[PDB]
C-alpha cells in the first residue's frame, strides 16, 4: 500500500521534501 500520504498546498514546501524522501522509501520497501 501506499504508508506516506502527500502534503496538502498549505503545507510548507519542506512536507515535500520529506514527502519524496517517504516516496523513494517506498520504492526500496517495494
Amino acid at each position: 500500500p501506499f504508508p506516506p500520504t502527500p502534503p496538502g498546498e498549505e503545507a510548507p514546501v519542506e512536507d515535500l521534501i520529506r514527502f519524496y524522501n517517504d516516496l523513494q522509501q517506498y520504492l526500496n520497501v517495494v
